[PDB]
């Protein structure tokens, strides 16, 4: 037998860091979830209790801390790719470093309509999220993306003209809910090296936010004939928006809520247009899936 | 032996309701998980096979859907009184009811800076509970609550003063972060029946918003000398707001964010005054609890 | 306003401790999740930002290692105990310990057919439980359990006989699947002091083992009428079995498996004495509790 | 834009299944939970809102159950392998189907050291899980694994010689706790069709338990130089012991578990050769993964 491939790191790195204005006295906060795994000649600590090829992953934790610590933690893009150019230079050894991010919300509290200085709220679950690979000798690539956005439309939803056969029990509707929990990733041209990461910097937020801001737009605004339909839109603006993206990709969970019939009980009418209280089903679930790239 | 206490129903009765406005065409939705139990006089179907005093739990889960289309969900206080007044009412042996909603969050969209009729996010999962009890010829007690309400304030927090023996190695300390869960729960007096319920409906919501507005406000603005002594601020100003409630009741984790000493690499100073990158701490934590009435 | 109850203390204290047998080589794991909130006379910290009267929760968390250290930690009644009476023996103004105790299982591993010395597998994620609540001058009130107990039965439960009404769509059954979750709780007499305690030792872990064989013999040879008859008879024999016990208390989930019409399908019989594929429900689940004392 | 990849389908299908044998009374019990993703020529539901080309996920969800109604569900293998070929089969423009199993245990009962024929615990939440792929005019790929195997050992586990530097403070052991989470995966040749699958249906329970076993056995008995070096010997032995494997792929977190230094208490001794009582870390952890193929 031979090892044919290999990784191993730390996950699960949890990072929290202020910034200070000494002027105005506001203090800002960013919190993380890390994890990075290492490839490279490491075979022989598998095949031949050869530690001395390990970087430990208790390093691996210092490593992080100690970067955050020297370097701006935002965006994330930047600092997953100082973070995994770190590695690949530090150690002969070691090839690839594979980096990932999550980071939470924490958002500046308004107080009596005014900004507070140093106080938070995590408005809501969702994330943003970066996987950062840098190869030797093959650059940086990076996807970037946005998860845990759970959204709701209570009609403006149809879906009719499926094929139907033995197997369909389905009926076609022209108004639903739709509710889904979006998880939108752009994936970056190749950079060459953190030189070119560090000149695309403002693009990195700017990016965010119009993924975004389209994804909310486009489900509010879309008559939508399906979900894949809906997607599919929201993936075209995105490539429109920013020529450095080579593709998009959509993953979304459709969320059913059921029609409850409740004409057995004194012919109270509560289906089609006399519908108001439904049934959230917590599964099945639909999921659908695409990646759209330019032509 | 005998039957001491007696229980039974239905949990996790997922609910969506939808309201639309025909005039104006806008859409509110409203979503709950449900539960309820009843108490009676049904020990002999625990001692005697006796299923003829059993209302099935189905049937409840029937009637929450039933009483969800007939009569409004909201304030929540008002639906789960109106629904524990049904069972007690409606069946000669059942003589309690306790009923726990949870509401999620559906909050309105704002596309291009205006509110969207019918599309909705999920910001955050706080949550506004009830717990209603209904007991035959004792009225109906209501606990109001908010849960899940995830703030930080990164400075203005001190702890010390502290007892300290030969168990005690935690320092004093004039600056640190504090974090924490709000789990916030105010009692009103009883009341005597679903009328009383009916002619006090606009305090629910408005008691809801005071108690969110008192225990952000003041997280933010107390220079904190412990959990025990900013939670109990909240606690009096609560109190002092709403006449009709008895007693509130905070129940607060201290979630710790620990420095991080780095020192040991190349004198790199992150500690006290130069603390920047600091290690989320997912357990232990502290748990402090208060609950406080009048005079 | 008045602080009418406070408790506080460390949640979530995760606690592992090995015993080596230098005799035998065998080496015996334990691990446990601990929670100790104390009572007393606190009330200044929360009203007046004394926290001279403060054990701080991070002195709780050393004292909980330092007394796992120096004590057996096993049966988990005996340990928590301890613990309990430490702080109100230590602190003259701490008159009240409340400490909960999760123990996880560490299966010893079977290897070849045989015992391995040092090497354990956690077979499910059933918790033996203890409440321990010290009060000074009131003794040690124990409350034990089990949970997390996942069974199901594929026939041998019927339900039929209960109460119809407009409201009842549920159909009588005699033959149904029964599947739930366990949760039980005895609790003992109340105990003097840590003496007592002591020379009640090995009933703790007997009557757990009787606890959990009484509950898993009944489920499986009960011809169930229903939830409220079956788990009257576990309550009953236990109280039977241990005259150390004042109460059981049982709190099961219906966990619901529905029968799939298959009809519309070529004719496919898949209901009543035909149903071999079920759709089991995520929710909502009934909800049975019961409390049993003595006549 | 184009679309570059387009799959969708249902996910969390829950399906229990009782076979009876009528001769002996003794019934068993399988639940899975189950996700069919589809892919072909469905380019233009996402860009031109022609749903004539979906199978509708609810259609989807409707051949689970029928499938599981009319073919065996055991082993997973074969089960997935059938569900995935009727799509292929049954509708000409869908030319992929990839089908997840998850298998739940369910485990007979021993009452009374006998087999009960009805009533089943869940022994743990360890999982069996199928990836089946099937490609028109390319064959079966398998993807078999085991999840959420918990295990610990409390001595004969060493860590030292690794990389010292300017970022490594972790100390050299000759004597430490080891414990992870197992997670297994073997992939198996490329089949042609279904009937080279039904050809090899004994093999598949076998290589599970051997999978099993083999690792339960390694983690027990190697005197582990590192995490990498005893997950290498588990592969290693699986691959000799079938041959119609091509790889094996562990992916194992290293969950730690840190000596606690009681020292500044009275001069405790709780390290080294003294640790007795540690604090399990939940967070971060080690992960270290290892695919092993053929010379
Ligand atoms: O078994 C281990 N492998 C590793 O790579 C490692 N790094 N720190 N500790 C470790 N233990
Ligand atoms: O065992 C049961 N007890 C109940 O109270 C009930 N209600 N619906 N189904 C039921 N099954
Ligand atoms: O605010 C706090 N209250 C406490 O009781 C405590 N104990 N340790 N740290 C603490 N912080
Ligand atoms: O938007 C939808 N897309 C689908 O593929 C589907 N299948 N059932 N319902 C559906 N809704
Ligand atoms: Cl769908
Ligand atoms: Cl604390
Ligand atoms: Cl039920
Ligand atoms: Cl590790
Ligand atoms: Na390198
Ligand atoms: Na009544
Ligand atoms: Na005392
Ligand atoms: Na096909």
């Amino acid at each position: 037998s031979a090892v044919k491939a290999a990784r191993y790191g730390k996950d699960n790195v949890r990072v929290y860091k202020v910034h200070k204005d000494e002027k105005t006295g506001v203090q800002t906060v960013y919190e993380m979830t890390v994890c990075v795994l290492l490839e490279g000649e490491i075979e022989t600590s598998y095949t031949k209790a050869d530690n001395s090829v390990i970087v430990a992953t208790d390093s691996i934790k210092n490593t992080i801390y100690i970067t955050a610590k020297q370097n701006p933690v935002t965006p994330p893009e930047l600092f997953g790719s100082i973070l995994g150019t770190h590695f690949i230079e530090k150690y002969n050894h070691i090839h690839a470093a594979h980096v990932n991010i999550v980071c939470h919300r924490w958002t500046r509290m308004d107080i009596d309509g005014k900004p507070h200085p140093h106080s938070f709220i995590r408005d809501s679950e969702e994330k943003r999220n970066v996987q950062v690979d840098v190869v030797e000798g093959k650059g940086i690539d990076i996807k970037s993306s946005l998860s845990g956005l759970t959204v709701l439309k209570s009609t403006n939803s149809q879906f009719w003209g499926f094929l139907r056969d033995e197997y369909t029990t389905l009926k076609e509707t022209w108004d639903r809910i739709l509710s889904t929990d979006v998880d939108a990733t752009w994936q970056w041209k190749n950079f060459s090296g953190l030189q070119e990461v560090r000149s695309h910097v403002p693009k990195f937020d700017a990016t965010w936010a119009t993924a975004r801001e389209v994804t909310l737009k486009t489900f509010a605004e879309d008559n939508s004939a399906s979900v894949q339909a809906t997607m599919y839109k929201m993936a075209e603006q995105i490539l429109a928006r920013q020529q450095l993206i080579e593709t998009v990709e959509y993953s979304l969970p459709n969320k059913h809520y059921f029609e409850i019939d409740l004409s057995w009980h004194k012919g109270l009418q509560n289906t089609g247009k006399n519908a108001e209280v439904f049934a959230p089903q917590s599964d099945p679930n639909g999921l659908i899936k695409c990646t759209v790239g330019r032509s």
